[PDB]
C-alpha cells in the first residue's frame, strides 16, 4: 500500500520527520528541537526514524527510502555533510548516510534545506516545468536553491545557492556565518527575533492590543502603527531585495519564489525594490509566495520518491 | 591563407575592430572613439569594418564572418542589441545582423561584451577546458560572463552575467544604469576617474613625483604614499571584492578571472575580501589575472572561429 517517503529536515531550530506519499500529502510528521550537540543530534535523527518507520507500517504505507534536508554544505553524491555555520553547532564531515541506512535498511539521500526547497517547488510547487527558477527560503536562516536548466545547481565545490550569504552592505549586521551584512543577517527569523528584542528591551515595540518575544510580534506591531518596527521591517525587505537584485542580475531566472513564514510579509517590498532598481530586462521576472507548506521536508522526500 | 574573424568591440569609450587569426593573434587593431549617437555608431562600425576587411585581403588573412562584442542586453541569436544603460546611448532594439551582413557578406554574430569576454578565457585562455568559472572585465564599467558546464548562461531574458550591477550597499554612490550600489557605481574606471576628480577638485590628489585626470592617477597617487586616494582604491576594491562574494556564494565557479587594467590593482583585495567573509567552502576559488590582451575583442573573435 501507499508509496512514500521517510523526509528528515534538520534546520536552526527544528527537526522534523514525515511520512510523505508520492503525491506530496504529508501523512504523519514529528517535530522535535534540533540538539545542539552531535551525538544528541544523531541518536534524535535514528530514534524519530525507527519510530516514523513504525508507525509507517501500521499507516500502511510502504517506505523507499529516507531524504535528508540540511543546513550546512552537503556533499550529496556520498551523503555527508560537510561544514555547517554555527546555526547548527559540530555538524562538520559527518557521514549521514551510512548510519542511517544501517539501522533502517534504506537507501539514503541528503541534501541542503534550500537545495530541497527547490526540489520541492520543481516536482510539486510552482518551478514544475520550469528551466530555470530560484527560491529563498526564510526560516531561522535565509536558504537558497537554484534550478538551470531543470536541475539543482550545486557548485564546484558544494555551495552554489548560499543565499542567505548574499552580501548588500559594506559594514552592516553581523552574521552567524561569521561575516557582516548578508542578507540573512538582516532577514532571516533570528535577524528579525533579535530587533523585536532590541525594540522591547527600549520598551518600544508593544502598541495598542497586543501583549518569547519574536519576528511576528515585530509585523504584528507595525500592522498596528508601531513605526520603529515598521521601519526595522522596511530595511529588512529591502536587504532581501537587493539579495533578490543580485540573483537577477546573476542568473536572471524567470521565476523567483520566496517560502517560509516570512514570505508572504516580505514579498511586496521585494517587488518594489525590482522595480526600483533592477535592470529593465529583469522586470518581467515573476515573484511568487511558495504555495507549498514544507517545501524542505517535501524536497526531501523528492529525492527519494523520484530516485529510487 | 590565413584563416581569421573580424572583431568588432563597443564598449563604454572606445570602438575598435580587428583582424584576429584562428590562434588568438590580433593581426590589426582600429581604435576609435564610440559615438555618441545611433547615426555615427552604426555607419563607423560599417566604415571600420569595411576598411579592415580590406586590410585583411591585402594582409592575406581570409576573413570567415564578424563577432560583435558590445555592452547592453544582447540577444544572441537574433544578432540584437535589446537594452543599454546610457554608458552607450541610443543602442535599444538595434539589429546589427542585418546591416552588417548585407553590407560585408558575411555571417554575423553578437553577444555581451562580458559575455564575449569569457567566450575568449575558454578558448585562448584560463578557463580552457574548465566546467564552470565566471570573469569579470573592468573598463568603464563593468562586465561579467559566466560558463556553467563548459557553456554561457545567457538568463531567461539574457540578462545573465549582467555582475556590475551586483549591488553591495543598501545605499551608496550612484550608479550609471540607475540603481545605486552597484559595484560598477565604486570599482569602474568612470567610479574611479569622478573619485580623481574629486580629490583633484579639493587639489588633494597630486603629490611628490607627480603632474584629462583618470583611474590611473588615482592609483598611482596611492602608489606615491597619498592616504585619501588608498582609502578611495580601498574602498572600490571592497566592493568589487563583495561582488565577488556573492558571486561565490551564487555559483562557486572553481575559478574567477578579472581583466581590463583594474584587474591587477583589486587581486589582492578581493583575495582579501574572499578570505576575510567568504564561506569555507568557497576559499578553494582561484581567482587570477587574465593573461588576455584584449579578452572582449578576442571572444568576439571565437565566436566566429568557433561557430562558422
Ligand atoms: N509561527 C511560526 N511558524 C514558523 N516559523 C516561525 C514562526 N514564528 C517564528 N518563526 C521563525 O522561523 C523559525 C521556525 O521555522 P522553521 O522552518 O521550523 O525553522 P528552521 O528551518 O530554522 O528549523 C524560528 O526560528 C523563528 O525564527
Ligand atoms: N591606459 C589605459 N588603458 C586601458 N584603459 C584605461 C586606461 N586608463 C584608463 N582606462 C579606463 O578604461 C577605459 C578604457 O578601456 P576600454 O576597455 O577601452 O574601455 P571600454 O570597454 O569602456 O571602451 C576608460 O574609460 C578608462 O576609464
Ligand atoms: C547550518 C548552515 O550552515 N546553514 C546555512 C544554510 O546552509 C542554510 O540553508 C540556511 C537556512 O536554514 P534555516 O533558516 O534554519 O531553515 O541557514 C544558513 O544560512
Ligand atoms: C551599455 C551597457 O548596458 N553596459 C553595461 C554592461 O552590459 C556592460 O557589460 C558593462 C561593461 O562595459 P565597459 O566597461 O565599457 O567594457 O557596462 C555596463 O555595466
Ligand atoms: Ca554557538
Ligand atoms: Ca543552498
Ligand atoms: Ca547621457
Ligand atoms: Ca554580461
Ligand atoms: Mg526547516
Ligand atoms: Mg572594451
Ligand atoms: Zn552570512
Ligand atoms: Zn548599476
Amino acid at each position: 500500500g501507499t508509496l512514500s517517503a521517510l523526509a528528515v529536515d534538520l534546520g536552526g531550530t527544528n527537526l522534523r520527520v514525515a511520512i510523505v506519499s508520492m503525491k506530496g500529502e504529508i501523512v504523519k510528521k514529528y517535530t522535535q528541537f534540533n540538539p545542539k550537540t552531535y551525538e544528541e543530534r544523531i541518536n534524535l535523527i535514528l530514534q524519530m526514524c525507527v519510530e516514523a518507520a513504525a508507525e509507517a507500517v501500521k499507516l500502511n504505507c510502504r517506505i523507499l527510502g529516507v531524504g535528508i534536508s540540511t543546513g550546512g554544505r552537503v556533499n550529496p553524491r556520498e551523503g555527508i555533510v560537510l561544514h555547517s555555520t554555527k546555526l547548527i553547532q559540530e555538524w562538520n564531515s559527518v557521514d549521514l548516510r551510512t548510519p542511517l541506512s544501517d539501522t533502517l535498511h534504506l537507501p539514503v539521500w541528503v541534501d541542503n534545506d534550500g537545495n530541497c526547497a527547490a526540489l520541492a517547488e520543481r516536482k510539486f510547487g510552482q518551478g514544475k516545468g520550469l528551466e530555470n527558477f530560484v527560491t529563498l527560503i526564510t526560516g531561522t536562516g535565509i536558504g537558497g536553491g537554484i534550478i538551470h536548466q531543470h536541475e539543482l545547481i550545486h557548485g564546484s565545490s558544494f555551495c552554489a545557492a548560499e543565499l542567505g550569504h548574499l552580501v548588500v552592505s559594506l559594514d552592516g549586521p553581523d552574521c552567524s556565518c561569521g561575516s557582516h551584512g548578508c542578507i540573512e543577517a538582516y532577514a532571516s527569523g533570528m535577524a528579525l527575533q533579535r530587533e523585536a528584542k532590541k525594540l522591547h528591551d527600549e520598551d518600544l515595540l508593544l502598541v495598542e492590543g497586543m501583549s518569547a518575544v519574536g519576528a511576528l510580534h515585530l509585523i504584528q506591531a507595525a500592522k498596528l502603527g508601531n513605526a520603529k518596527a515598521q521601519s526595522i521591517l522596511r530595511t529588512a525587505g529591502t536587504a532581501l531585495g537587493l539579495g533578490v537584485v543580485n540573483i537577477l542580475h546573476t542568473m536572471n531566472p524567470s521565476l523567483v519564489i520566496l517560502s517560509g513564514v516570512l514570505a508572504s510579509h516580505y514579498i511586496h517590498i521585494v517587488k518594489d525594490v525590482i522595480r526600483q532598481q533592477a535592470l529593465s530586462s529583469v522586470q518581467d521576472v515573476d515573484v511568487v509566495v511558495s504555495d507549498l507548506v514544507d517545501p524542505a521536508l517535501l524536497g526531501a522526500a523528492s529525492m527519494v520518491l523520484d530516485y529510487t
